[PDB]
């Protein structure tokens, strides 16, 4: 029984071409559902003002770095239709408890932070008594929505690289001292979130998981991982990202294989090796599959063969399935195929497939059945923990998922 888990946006049952609710969500194919994202009462500067002002309508009445669910209208209140368990509440919540009732060995996760919403993490770090509240909160606030089975950490990153917390800019860029409080923090943290389910457990006799994601290369070292992995369960491997419209350098975004013909040498295989070094066990490793891609126009000095090391491009694509730069799996193959003169090819070495327009060099970098089925194969080579996707919504057929299933469950 290997980990086979998927991501549930909150906010994607808004898009009208793809309106995905908890009820699509391919069950009985999955051992982990993920619920992105709940938060904290704390600073959300980087965030959007949609995010800020949910926050702060939250945060009226509560303590200082409080676990909060955010877009309550989402979680609490929107009718995603009747149910058959009796809660006070509607929302993707009352669809989760549903989905609890229908499939009792899903496990449910909540996750906190997320790209946006890491912020908060590094000024609870500061203070034991911050990290106590947050810990006690998220417990009390999983007790309270019981069809939770424990606690995710998306806390992007201790000892920076995230989205208010970049090395690139110095401003922004964490110094050594405050890299090393983080180090620190984020053990006690998972130490303290783990007593307290274990508290938990004392009163309901239920069993509850504490999983953590993990970032890659340098994003994996901030964390004192032999300290920190015998309060976790699983951490999941954020192998994706790894190029994009931020940069002009053009490739795989989530490439299973390093070659020499990656950027900077990236590819999954190199970053899991390096995280089981840090001293994650294998069997606790969740390798990442994405069910989005992501693309850049003008590409430079390229006719279509497998993408070079130097490969760039004008910019990231000024066009996506919502934000600019990122494409969800069922719009590229709805919109971005051979009747629309993109060329589907597929990097054998890398185990990565990419869409080229030759006519309007435009190259996309994204994940198919082909590269899963590659990851899932990998993953239980590499005695893995199994394989999860950001995120569900991506694969409203539930395709991508049965490919995670049959590959990682054999
Ligand atoms: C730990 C870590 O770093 N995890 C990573 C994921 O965070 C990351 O995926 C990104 O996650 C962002 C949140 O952290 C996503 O931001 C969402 O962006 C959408 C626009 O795409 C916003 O949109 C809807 O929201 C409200 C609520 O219903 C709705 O009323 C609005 O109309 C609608 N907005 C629009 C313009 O459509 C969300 O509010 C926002 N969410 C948050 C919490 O800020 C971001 O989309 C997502 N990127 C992806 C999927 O590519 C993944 C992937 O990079 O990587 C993990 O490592």
């Amino acid at each position: 029984q290997k980990v086979v888990a998927g991501y549930f946006a909150d906010w994607q049952y808004a898009n009208a071409e793809n309106p995905y609710t908890v009820k699509d969500i391919p069950a009985d194919k999955l051992t982990h559902v993920i619920y992105a994202f709940l938060s904290m009462c704390g600073p959300h500067t980087g965030a959007s003002e949609t995010v800020q002002n949910l926050v702060a309508k939250q945060c009226e009445g509560k303590d200082p770095y409080t676990a909060i669910i955010v877009d309550t209208e989402a979680a609490l209140e929107k009718n995603f239709g009747a149910v058959s368990v009796n809660v006070p509440y509607k929302g993707h919540f009352a669809q989760l408890a549903e989905m609890k009732k229908q499939h009792p060995d899903l496990k449910i996760l909540p996750s906190f932070g997320g790209w946006t919403m890491s912020e908060p993490f590094h000024a609870m770090a500061k203070n034991k008594q911050a990290m106590d509240q947050f810990s006690k909160s998220a417990v009390e606030l999983i007790a309270q929505y019981d069809f939770f089975d424990g606690i995710d950490l998306d806390w992007a990153y201790p000892g920076g690289g995230g989205l208010t917390t970049s090395p690139w800019n110095p401003d922004t860029k964490l110094s050594d001292e405050q890299k090393a409080s983080e180090r620190e923090a984020f053990t006690y943290l998972v130490k303290t979130m783990r007593a307290e389910l274990d508290e938990l457990t004392n009163q309901t006799k239920r069993e509850y998981e504490l999983s953590t994601a993990v970032g890659v290369g340098p994003k994996a070292a901030g964390i004192d991982w032999k300290a920190a992995e015998p309060y976790l369960t699983n951490m999941f491997a954020m192998t994706y990202d790894f190029l994009g419209g931020w940069g002009q350098q053009t490739g795989h975004t989530t490439n299973l294989h390093a070659t020499e013909r990656s950027w900077w040498g990236m590819g999954a295989d190199v970053f899991i090796n390096q995280m089981i070094e840090l001293g994650i066990p294998s069997e606790k490793l969740v390798i990442g599959a994405a069910f989005y891609g992501r693309g850049w126009q003008g590409t430079k000095d390229f006719s279509g063969g497998l993408p070079t090391q130097d490969l760039v491009s004008e910019q990231g694509a000024q066009f996506g399935t919502g934000e600019n730069g990122y494409f969800m799996f069922w719009d590229l193959v709805k919109n971005y195929g051979a009747k629309q003169g993109y060329e589907y090819k597929y990097d054998e070495q890398s185990q990565a497939p990419y869409l080229w327009n030759p006519e309007k060099k435009v190259f996309i970098s994204y994940e198919d059945q082909r590269s899963i089925k590659a990851k899932a194969n990998w993953a239980k080579q590499a005695n893995l923990g199994g394989i999860f996707t950001w995120e569900l919504s991506g694969d409203p057929k539930g395709e991508l998922v049965e490919v995670m299933y049959q590959e990682m469950q054999k």
